[PDB]
């Protein structure tokens, strides 16, 4: 049985833990609790193969920024999420994967870049903008909504894919 070594990062509340929750727990967070780090585990069947799902819910408020370092390094993947009624956490998710690829020493890093909440209609950040950025990196976008689970199985086990076809 593989292991895998998610990591769920982006700005405050663009849908980290909602989206981590909604994937091992199968529902809806709807009420706003900020995250220190916080660990989930799930044995899942991808392609066929059982492998065990291990998920890492950074922090998105700055004061835990110090913390970032350390996940980064033992990370082996990393779900990178925005909000698309949130241009400030798309221009912020450009920062954190500079930071993943520098303290990796890799541009060749297993990442997906994520558009949170699509379920919302006030949207900022259009799907091309998304898609420039993560063609510039070599990475898959998929839009998600943690509210109606759209994209979320797909977002998570793309990002095992990349992994395990690293
Ligand atoms: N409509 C909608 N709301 C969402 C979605 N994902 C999260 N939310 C809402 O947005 C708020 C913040 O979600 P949360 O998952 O806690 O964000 P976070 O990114 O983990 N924040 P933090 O970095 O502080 O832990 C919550 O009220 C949650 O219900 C989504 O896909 N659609
Ligand atoms: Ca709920
Ligand atoms: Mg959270
Ligand atoms: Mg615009």
């Amino acid at each position: 049985m593989t292991e895998y070594k998610l990591v769920v990062v982006g700005a405050g509340g663009v849908g980290k833990s909602a989206l981590t929750i909604q994937l091992i727990q199968n529902h809806f967070v709807d009420e706003y609790d900020p995250t220190i780090e916080d660990s989930y585990r799930k044995q899942v069947v991808i392609d066929g193969e059982t492998c065990l799902l291990d998920i890492l819910d950074t922090a998105g408020q700055e004061e835990y920024s110090a913390m970032r370092d350390q996940y980064m390094r033992t990370g082996e993947g990393f779900l990178c999420v925005f909000a698309i009624n949130n241009t400030k956490s798309f221009e912020d998710i450009h920062q954190y994967i500079e930071q993943i690829k520098r303290v990796k020493d890799s541009d060749d890093v297993p990442m997906v870049l994520v558009g949170n909440k699509c379920d919302l209609a006030a949207r900022t950040v259009e799907s091309r903008q998304a898609q420039d950025l993560a063609r510039s990196y070599g990475i898959p976008y998929i839009e998600t909504s943690a509210k109606t689970r759209q994209g979320v199985e797909d977002a998570f086990y793309t990002l095992v894919r990349e992994i395990r076809q690293h």
